């Protein structure tokens, strides 16, 4: 039976449109931005995890670089 062929395609429709529309809800739009918000705040905490640690090795290096001249003198 064919109205059971459209029927099932209306419904389908219906529900593929409603998902498209489902978007722009206000809802919708704060937890997309909720969600990107998150995933921004993820990054920049490892960010600057990491920019500390690079930061600490500049001084270690910095230091092992004191002890070399250092070092240099006091064989003389």
């Amino acid at each position: 039976h064919h109205q059971k062929l459209s029927a099932r395609l209306r419904a389908l429709r219906q529900r593929q449109l409603d998902r498209a529309a489902a978007a722009v809800e206000p809802d919708v739009v704060v937890k997309r931005q909720e969600a990107l918000a998150a995933a921004r705040l993820k990054m920049q905490e490892e960010l600057n995890a990491q920019v500390e640690k690079h930061k600490e090795k500049l001084k270690q290096l910095e230091e092992e670089k004191r002890r070399q001249k250092i070092e240099m003198w006091d064989s003389m």
